[PDB]
């Protein structure tokens, strides 16, 4: 039984659902796969910061925002948001270490609660430093940046096209797929932990 997990670093209701993320990973004989889907592959600005969502997300979620991130970064007219790069980290982490969906984690905590520039190489390496994999993500995030992180994407679009789903968040439940109901456990982390482990009993 595998959980596919269609995301990706920039969208807010991905950030909405990382506890949902965490809880998947506790089920033990779940497999959790990640699946970058590369949503902005925007500089930050009139258009980019045109936030309702964010404020609505912490409502439903209880997802922490951080003034660092409302009026630092979104503030900040030369940030950039890239999703490539975010999303060559998570690879490069569950590459060196198995440690992609803990990476996931991070950078989206250095995204909306510390106002980080998640599109930038040193603050990648600075956070995979964090974790704990100084010795050789460097390498491996420039290298998982080039060919590895294109393939990555069309895989990933190809997966969202044969489901019909139109954006991330978006679980699906390998047993034969099924597309789950994120939006019903937004906000229920432990419904959603008893609800895959009540598809392993049945
Ligand atoms: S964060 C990027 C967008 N995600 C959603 O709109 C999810 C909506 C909530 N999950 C909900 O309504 O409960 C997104 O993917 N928009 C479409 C796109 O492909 O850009």
């Amino acid at each position: 039984l595998t959980l596919h997990y269609l995301y990706d670093p920039l969208c807010g209701w991905c950030y909405g659902a990382s506890p949902l993320l965490a809880a998947a990973c506790e089920v033990t004989g779940l497999d959790v796969r990640l699946h970058g889907g590369g949503m902005m592959t925007q500089p930050v600005g009139a258009g980019l910061r045109h936030m309702p969502h964010d404020l609505r997300i912490a409502q439903l979620t209880g997802q922490p925002f951080g003034k660092d991130y409302f009026d630092g970064l979104l503030r900040d007219t030369s940030a950039v948001f890239d999703s490539a790069p975010p999303t060559a980290a998570v690879l490069a982490a569950e590459a060196l270490d198995g440690l992609g969906a803990a990476m996931l984690a991070r950078i989206q905590r250095a995204h909306y609660v510390e106002g980080r520039r998640i599109a930038e190489r040193p603050v990648l390496l600075e956070l995979g430093a964090e974790l704990g994999l100084g010795e050789g993500f460097a390498e491996a995030f420039d290298a998982c940046s080039g060919e590895p992180l294109r393939a990555h994407f069309a895989d990933s679009r190809r997966l969202m096209n044969r489901l019909g789903a139109a954006g991330f968040p978006t679980f699906a439940l390998e047993r034969r797929l099924q597309v789950l109901d994120t939006g019903r456990y937004l906000g229920q982390p432990d419904d959603w932990r008893a609800f895959l482990e009540t598809q392993l009993r049945l």
